[PDB]
C-alpha cells in the first residue's frame, strides 16, 4: 500500500481498426507501442476515429471493440472498469456488466455504428482481430459453431469483435472460444438483444 505511491491503471487505447468499408477486410494500425503507452497514461487521444470495429489495447492485452447503437462495446475480461482515451481525456464507462462480460463507452466521434439485427437469421460471420471473416452457424442465443475449426491462437485477441448477419447487421459481440485440446470448434457471444436490454438499463 502506502497511498503516496499507489499507481493508477491506464485507459484503454484505440490502436487501430478492422476496415470493413470496401470489398476487402483488413487490419490497420493507427498507433504503435510507445504512443499507446503514453496515451494510456494521459487518457488523451487526439487521433481521428473511423469505422465500426476498433482494435484496442491496455498495458497487458490487445482485443477488439465494436460500435452498435452509438455505444462502443467490448468485453469486461479485457477492459475491466477502465476508462477509454479520447480527445477530451479519459472517458468513463457508460455500461459495465461483469455478469455478461460486457462494457460500453459512448461511441467516439468519427466512429460508425452497426445496426442491431432484426432478421432472426442463423447464418453468421465472425470478424477477427486479423481481419479474417469466419463463417459461424448460430446454435443458440449465445453460441455459434465454426464451419471450419481453428486453433485457439487464431481467435486470441478477438473478444469484443462482432458477429454479423449476411446483410451486415450486428448479431453479437464475440466473448469466448470453446475449445478441446487447443482447437476452437464453437464460440460464445453476447447477443445484440442483450446489448439492447442493457441500453434500456
Ligand atoms: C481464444 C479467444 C477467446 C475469445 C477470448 N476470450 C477468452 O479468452 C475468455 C476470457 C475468459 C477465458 N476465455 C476463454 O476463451 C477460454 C480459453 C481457455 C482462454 C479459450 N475458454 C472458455 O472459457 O470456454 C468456456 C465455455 C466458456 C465458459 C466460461 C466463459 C467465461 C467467460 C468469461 N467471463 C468473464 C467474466 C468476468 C471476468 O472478469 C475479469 C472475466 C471473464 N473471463 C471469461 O473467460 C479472447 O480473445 N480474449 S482476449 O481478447 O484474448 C483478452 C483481452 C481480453
Ligand atoms: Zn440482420
Amino acid at each position: 500500500s502506502h497511498m503516496a505511491s499507489m499507481k493508477k491503471k491506464g485507459s484503454v487505447v484505440i490502436v487501430g481498426r478492422i476496415n470493413l468499408s470496401g470489398d476487402t477486410a483488413y487490419a490497420q494500425q493507427t498507433r504503435g507501442e510507445e504512443g499507446c503507452q503514453e496515451t494510456s497514461q494521459t487518457g488523451r487521444d487526439k487521433n481521428q476515429v473511423e469505422g465500426e470495429v476498433q482494435i484496442v489495447s491496455t498495458a497487458t492485452q490487445t482485443f477488439l471493440a465494436t460500435s452498435i447503437n452509438g455505444v462502443l462495446w467490448t468485453v469486461y475480461h479485457g477492459a475491466g472498469t477502465r476508462t477509454i482515451a479520447s480527445p477530451k481525456g479519459p472517458v468513463t464507462q457508460m455500461y459495465t456488466n461483469v455478469d455478461k462480460d460486457l462494457v460500453g463507452w459512448q461511441a467516439p466521434q468519427g466512429s460508425r455504428s452497426l445496426t442491431p439485427c432484426t432478421c432472426g437469421s442463423s447464418d453468421l460471420y465472425l470478424v477477427t482481430r486479423h481481419a479474417d471473416v469466419i463463417p459461424v452457424r448460430r446454435r443458440g442465443d449465445s453460441r455459434g459453431s465454426l464451419l471450419s475449426p481453428r486453433p485457439i491462437s487464431y481467435l486470441k485477441g478477438s473478444a469484443g469483435g462482432p458477429l454479423l448477419c449476411p446483410a451486415g447487421h450486428a448479431v453479437g459481440i464475440f466473448r469466448t472460444a470453446v475449445s478441446t485440446r487447443g482447437v476452437a470448434k464453437a464460440v460464445d457471444f453476447i447477443p445484440v438483444e442483450s446489448l439492447e436490454t442493457t441500453m434500456r438499463s
